[PDB]
């Protein structure tokens, strides 16, 4: 179904009347019970490498907002940790809660934050295209990066500026010269497992990287995201207030952390 969405008949409780690997054995997001959470050695420092001049433009997909970098170079890249060879840097977006007190995808011990991050990148080493890679089980990785109410985060200025121009899905402004780095926070300690696209077609192709340290949203910021539209210009309005997947069981999978 070209349909899906957060609204009640097309949310993620209906979206494995389409997509039944919903309901797999390796789909994100994921809950963290860090008792259970094994430090791995053989992790590699995790190797973030990012071009300002990589990012292209900022869409409304009617999901998230989407920013697109330029992947046809490795200039962006996300490589070590868990993975092996280079993995380019694709795509930026943003998930959140109608509500500040959740919102997160992935939730840790119990731990919702108010939004989640997600970097994706795909394994350009051994795939032509994002598209293709986006069907192997090593094609993709994204970096989650959990948002916690906080003080304002002068990094989300960029993106926050251009929410009127992107208002209806569909609508897409000029977006380069972005900080991607700076919106990390400063540790990046992180947990690993094998998981999915948390959006249909809910592929089994990424190398979740969920990092442990949240960064700061205020509720002011975090609130112009939920006036997105999840509808195109000349279809009757709808908000995108909410737009978060709820984590799915492990199913026998057990996640790595790269720290003790
Ligand atoms: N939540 S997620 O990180 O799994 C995620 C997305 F939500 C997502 F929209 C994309 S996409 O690049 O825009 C098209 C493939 O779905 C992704 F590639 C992708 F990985
Ligand atoms: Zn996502």
């Amino acid at each position: 179904r070209l349909s899906w969405g957060y609204r009640e008949h097309n949310g993620p409780i209906h979206w494995k009347e389409f997509f039944p690997i919903a309901d797999g054995d390796q789909q994100s997001p994921i809950e963290i019970k860090t008792k259970e959470v094994k430090y791995d050695s053989s992790l590699r420092p995790l190797s973030i490498k990012y071009d300002p001049s990589s990012a292209k433009i900022i869409s409304n997909s009617g999901h998230s907002f989407n920013v697109d970098f330029d992947d046809t170079e490795n200039k962006s890249v996300l490589r070590g940790g868990p993975l092996t060879g280079s993995y380019r840097l694709r795509q930026v977006h943003l998930h959140w809660g109608s509500a500040d007190d959740h919102g997160s995808e992935h939730i840790v011990d119990g731990v919702s934050y108010a939004a989640e991050l997600h970097v994706v990148h795909w394994n350009s080493d051994k795939y032509p295209s994002f598209v293709e890679a986006a069907h192997e089980p090593d094609g993709l990785a994204v970096l989650g990066v959990f948002l916690q109410i906080g003080e304002p985060n002068s990094q989300l200025q960029k993106i926050t500026d251009t929410l009127d121009s992107i208002k209806e899905k569909g609508k897409q402004t000029r977006f380069t010269n972005f900080d991607l780095l700076s919106l990390l926070p400063p540790s990046w300690d992180y947990w690993t497992y094998p998981g999915s696209l948390t959006v249909p077609p809910l592929l089994e192709s990424v190398t979740w990287i969920v990092l442990k340290q949240p960064i700061n949203i205020s509720s002011q910021q975090l609130a112009k995201f939920r006036s997105l539209l999840c509808t195109a210009e000349g279809e009757a309005a709808a908000f995108l207030v909410s737009n978060h997947r709820p984590p799915q069981p492990l199913k026998g999978r057990k996640v790595r952390a790269s720290f003790h």
